[PDB]
């Protein structure tokens, strides 16, 4: 029962363009958007590795660490799913251990804010 956002295929013409400048049309949309979505896990420490997945799509297993302590930790587990659906990429994440599954909202509207702050790079 996955979060998903879609990446339009001329976000991705963008993500390609930040991943080589001076080259062109190198390896496919949705290899290019994972490779993003990777590095802006590395980038908050989470731990991820590339798992076997279907014919027309990338995953990223990973696991981010949570804390839940009182009155302003804990691990959890999700697979992203980079998948070309139409002409755009389709991001699925699905919850698949931890506590709060809230978390992952938490974690895909961020991964997705980055997306989009790469974008602009106008």
């Amino acid at each position: 029962k996955p979060i998903t956002f879609v990446v339009l295929a001329s976000v991705m013409k963008e993500l390609s363009l930040k991943a080589s400048p001076l080259r062109s049309e190198t390896a496919e949309g949705i290899v290019v958007v994972t490779t993003w979505i990777e590095k802006i896990l590395t980038d908050l420490k989470v731990q991820h590795k590339r798992v076997p997945c279907g014919k027309e799509e990338v995953s990223l297993f990973l696991t981010a660490i949570e804390n839940s302590w009182i009155h302003l930790q804990y691990l959890f587990k999700c697979l992203i799913n980079v998948k070309k659906e139409v002409d755009d990429a389709l991001v699925e994440m699905h919850w698949v251990e931890g506590q709060n599954r809230d978390l992952m909202n938490q974690l895909c509207t961020y991964i997705r804010n980055q997306i989009f702050r790469l974008v602009a790079v106008n």
